[PDB]
């Protein structure tokens, strides 16, 4: 199977995701529609079920709506069973139409469909080479009150019909009872209730195993991706252990939703995306895009900055899910706005690095403010829109031109409003020119690219006022005029002689697990695969062709390895660093250190004898540890993914910048549980 195959559950870079808000997409089966006050067939009240279901999606898949657009993957709402109550928030009735109020992760939302329906959906999708990504909010269940078991459904958690427990009288401790968060701090937003949502307690073995077990089911149902909701409100350590469970079972492309406000650039975010075991939704990208094309709060320069920075801050930038809007923010298009702004933001996104995600209805020019105003039912399924044609013309590129999927990003021409960038990958190139200035044209001279000499027509067919590019010798493009609001796309594709790695997934797993290595120039005859200095060939290399290679992770020590391959001839390829070989099966372990006083700026960290602990390396130490919610200073705590069953030696550190002060005495010792969670409580040694 080629990298572009719908079977590629590890790489979406060649795909164009279509974010589908089920309830608001299409009602293929009204027999499952909810009744009474929880439903509004007219979709006037955006806080109630409108009827959108899985069958609706199947129909959309079969009727060529999505396919005709060039969509190769969908991102659907959480499939799990949600609460049935109609939460009345100050005289305002609310329903779980959004599917974020789960009540049983092992069951499905009868409103969307049945297991069978879901199965038919996946079947339909794959039949149309369409990948299926499902939302997953294992951070909570539903709204609930501790003193009012009457409100909502008390956040009651079910395990395939069997009541596990509720928020009230939670003597089991399945949830956190630290009130709500004010998003003041990361730890704050983690161990506190996301709004009024019953915050699950992943430190609880039951909850931990149940959740992991639940994902297994959906994984067995054939899903091709996982969009993790509120990845910022869940302990980072546990999520890794969760990614480990997935990857060590049935690895599938996963990305979390980590909100990033305007002009917000988080290192924690970069780190999470770099070591969580999952990617992230490129909010930084989206916000900048909006600032540049929608709000005009920044120019091409800010865009370029975002591009370069992100390409350096993200270990695997091509794994970041890009977008221009979503269900959590005002639709990119404003009723009064100039359509070209959206079309441009679209063209840009569809040709940039990462995995482009398109919010349903965007191609219909839907406008709307904050939720639920941004979740209106798709006005129509018209293929006549310009946005539709844009996507339609650009999307396929992600499959025909590896430069777009895995290529690099280099600015070739730039100014306040004009931006001309190039994507390169092997013998493939893509030059994109965007003139956001809707009132002024731009004289493009001195443009240099990697495009071989030749005449290049606009792949957009002048759709966005594009033009033909004339490339002479040296990649020098003859002077040309870039129409106002003009957007062109020139490309070059050719066979790649030398082995080039464009993607690798998953990026974190234990030996014996099969990773997927995509790119071009691998050759038909099997070659060699390197996990650092360790060479792997023959049998452990399940499959090998030109664009895709399947191989089992060698039994090497835990840690980061630099992947690389060599054709049957010995010709070595580029390097795809940052691969993580786990020490084995993982389990979320909570470490607690007491009496660890410190001074402002000084934060406690954790080090240990395993790669999951940094192998005694302070730079790779775990932390900074928390000390506010669950435990209070001088008491520090933190949930960490450690190799299960293993006997690990660990020590605590006191960090100040990169200056480290080691713990005294001897190493602490403990043996990781074989499964479930555990709490290692030790005192700081002077
Ligand atoms: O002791 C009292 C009480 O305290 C705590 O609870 C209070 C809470 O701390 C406090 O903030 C407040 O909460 C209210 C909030 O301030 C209001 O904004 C409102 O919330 C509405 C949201 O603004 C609105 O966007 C929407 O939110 C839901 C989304 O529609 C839905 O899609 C989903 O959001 C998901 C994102 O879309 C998705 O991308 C992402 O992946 O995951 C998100 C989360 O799943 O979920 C959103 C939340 O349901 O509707 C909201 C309407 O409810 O109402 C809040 C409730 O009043 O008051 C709280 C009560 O005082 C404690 O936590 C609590 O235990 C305690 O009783
Ligand atoms: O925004 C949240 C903050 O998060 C991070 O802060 C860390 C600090 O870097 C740590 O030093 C630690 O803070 C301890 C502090 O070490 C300790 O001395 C004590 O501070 C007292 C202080 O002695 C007293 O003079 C006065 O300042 O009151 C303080 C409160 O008692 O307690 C602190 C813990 O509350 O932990 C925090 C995280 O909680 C981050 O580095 C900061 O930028 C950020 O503000
Ligand atoms: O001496 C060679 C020269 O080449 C490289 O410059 C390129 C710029 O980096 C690139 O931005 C582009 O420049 C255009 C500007 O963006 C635009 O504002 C306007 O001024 O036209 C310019 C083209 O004439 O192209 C040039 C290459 O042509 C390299 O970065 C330089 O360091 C180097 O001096
Ligand atoms: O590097 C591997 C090694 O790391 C860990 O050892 C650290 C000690 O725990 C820590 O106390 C500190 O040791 C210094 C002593 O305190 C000091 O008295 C004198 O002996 O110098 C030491 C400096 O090396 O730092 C080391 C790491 O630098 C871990 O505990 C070991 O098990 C592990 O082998
Ligand atoms: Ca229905
Ligand atoms: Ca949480
Ligand atoms: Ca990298």
């Amino acid at each position: 199977a080629p990298d572009t195959s719908v079977s590629n559950k590890q790489n979406f870079s060649t795909d164009v995701i279509y974010q589908i808000f089920t309830d608001r997409f299409s009602d293929g089966n009204p027999a499952n529609n909810p009744t009474g006050a929880a439903f509004d067939g007219t979709c006037t009240n955006l806080r109630l079920y409108c009827g959108g279901d899985w069958q609706g999606i199947i129909n959309k898949i079969n009727d060529g709506y999505l396919t005709g657009m060039g969509v190769t993957a969908i991102w659907i709402s959480q499939p799990v069973e949600n609460i049935y109550s109609i939460i009345n928030y100050s005289g305002v009735n609310n329903t779980a139409y959004h599917g974020y109020w789960a009540r049983d992760f092992k069951k499905t939302n009868p409103a969307y469909g049945t297991i069978a329906d879901f199965q038919n959906l996946i079947a339909a999708a794959h039949a149309k080479n369409i990948k299926v990504i499902i939302d997953f909010a294992p951070n909570h269940t539903s709204p609930a009150s501790s003193d009012q078991p009457s409100f909502a459904e008390n956040g009651r958690l079910y395990d395939n019909g069997t009541l596990l427990g509720g928020y009230t009288n939670d003597t089991q401790n399945l949830f956190h009872h630290n009130g709500g968060t004010d998003f003041s701090t990361t730890e704050n937003g983690i161990y506190k209730n996301l709004y009024d949502l019953a915050d699950l307690n992943h430190n609880n073995s039951t909850v931990d195993v149940y959740l992991k077990d639940a994902i297994k089911m959906w994984l067995d149902l054939g899903i091709d991706g996982i969009r993790m909701a509120a990845v910022k409100h869940m302990p980072f350590g546990w999520q890794k252990s969760f990614m480990a469970a997935v990857n060590n079972y049935k690895p599938v492309f996963t990305f979390g939703a980590w909100f990033l406000g305007v002009n917000e650039v988080s290192p924690e975010n970069h780190k999470f995306a770099n070591e969580s075991g999952m990617s992230l939704l490129d909010f930084r990208f989206a916000q900048k895009v909006r600032q540049v094309f929608r709000d005009n709060t920044d120019n091409m320069y800010g865009l370029k900055a975002m591009l370069e920075g992100s390409a350096a801050d993200y270990a695997q930038v091509d794994d970041q899910v890009t977008f221009i809007d979503n269900h959590d923010m005002e639709r990119f298009h404003a009723s009064n706005a100039n359509r070209r702004k959206l079309e441009q933001a679209l063209a840009f996104t569809l040709t940039s690095r990462g995995v482009p995600a398109i919010y349903y209805g965007t191609e219909q020019y839907m406008s709307g403010g904050t939720d639920p105003d941004n979740r209106a039912r798709i006005p129509s399924f018209s293929t006549s829109t310009t946005a539709y044609q844009v996507i339609q013309k650009l999307a396929p590129l992600r499959k025909s031109n590896p430069a777009i999927a895995y290529g690099s990003t280099q600015e070739r021409w730039i100014n306040n409003d004009v931006l001309i960038y190039e994507r390169k990958f092997g013998s493939n190139v893509a030059v994109v020119a965007v003139n956001r200035n809707l009132n002024a044209p731009a004289s493009i001279s001195g443009l240099v690219t990697s495009l071989p000499q030749g005449s290049y027509n606009d792949v957009l067919g002048g759709l966005l006022n594009g033009n033909t590019l004339s490339v002479g010798s040296g990649g020098a493009a003859s002077n040309f005029t870039l129409a106002a609001g003009g957007t062109a796309v020139w490309q070059y594709t050719a066979a790649t002689a030398t082995p080039t790695i464009g993607h690798v997934g998953p990026m974190m797993a234990k030996p014996g697990v099969t990773i997927t290595i995509d790119g071009r120039g691998f050759g038909s005859s099997k070659g060699t695969v390197y996990f650092g200095t360790t060479a792997v060939s023959g049998a452990d290399i399940t499959s090998w062709e030109d664009t895709q290679i399947k191989v089992k992770i060698p039994a090497v020590a835990g840690g980061n390895y630099n992947i690389k391959v060599a054709n049957a001839a010995g010709t070595a390829s580029n390097v795809y660093d940052n691969f993580e070989v786990l020490s084995g099966d993982q389990v979320s372990v909570r470490f607690v250190v007491n009496n660890a006083t410190t001074a402002l700026g000084q934060n406690v960290y954790l080090t240990g004898s395993v790669s999951e602990l940094g192998n005694w390396d302070p730079a790779k130490a775990i932390g900074p540890m928390y000390n506010q919610v669950v435990y209070q200073y001088p008491n520090w705590y933190y949930d960490v993914s450690v190799p299960a069953g293993k006997t690990i030696e660990f020590k605590f550190l006191k960090k100040q910048g990169s200056t480290v002060t080691w713990e005294g005495g001897s190493n602490h010792t403990f043996t990781a549980p074989s499964s479930g969670t555990a709490t290692i409580n030790v005192n700081w040694q002077p």
